[PDB]
């Protein structure tokens, strides 16, 4: 099956998740490299990464895939493992303006739905319900105020208006899927919130 970990900005629920899928043994799907596999094809095809219609064609056309494994994930691009070029500066300098795309999310998304079980992600991104039938859905919430203070101690000030802005601009998501099981992390480490979601699996 597919376990599920949500929550609002700066709630942990990546290094839960990334913790729970190595707990579990099962991968963890982390969608910074599809982007990053994007960026990159787009810099190696000589299609600008500013024009979508012209991306979305390529990826399509190449036939991406997202190899989940335990030990770390590859993408593949027409057969072509590209895992190891993900990383550089060059990728790292477009990288953001890319995932920006409406089009290219929601390629990275079909990606993601193709991944046999089992594994570990996010159930949604932003607006968008990317694993609505996980059987495991997890939300993680806290407070802005301790988001903000663990977050930062000065600039709590600072990181606070921040994340208010996102809670407020995310407002409709700022609540678990109905068959969500909700955990407060307050007061609670990294490593308690992973033994809870681990007892309740
Ligand atoms: N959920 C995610 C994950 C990554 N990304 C994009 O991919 C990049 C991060 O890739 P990494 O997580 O592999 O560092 C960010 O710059 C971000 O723009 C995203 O937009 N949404």
């Amino acid at each position: 099956g597919i376990v599920t970990i949500d929550g609002p900005s700066a709630s942990g629920k990546s290094s839960v998740a990334r913790r729970v899928a190595a707990a579990l043994g099962v991968p963890y799907l982390s969608s910074g490299l599809l982007y990053r596999a994007a960026a990159f094809l787009a810099l190696r095809a000589g299609v600008d990464p500013g024009d979508e219609e012209g991306l979305l064609a390529l990826l399509e056309g190449l036939g991406v895939r997202l190899l989940a494994q335990a030990e770390g994930n590859r993408v593949l691009a027409d057969g072509e493992d590209l895992t190891s070029f993900l990383h550089t500066p060059e990728v790292d300098r477009v990288v953001s303006a890319v995932a920006r795309l409406p089009g290219v999310r929601a390629w990275v998304n079909r990606r993601l739905k193709e991944v046999p079980p089992p594994f570990v992600a996010e159930g949604r991104d932003m607006g968008t319900a990317v694993f609505p039938e996980a059987a495991h859905k997890f939300y993680l919430t806290a407070s802005p105020e301790v988001r903000a203070w663990r977050r930062a101690p000065q600039a709590y000030e600072e990181v606070l208006r921040d994340l208010l802005r996102r809670d407020e601009r995310d407002k409709a998501q700022s609540a678990p899927a109905p068959d969500a099981l909700v955990l407060d992390t307050g007061g609670m480490t990294l490593d308690e919130v992973v033994a809870w979601v681990l007892a309740h699996i």
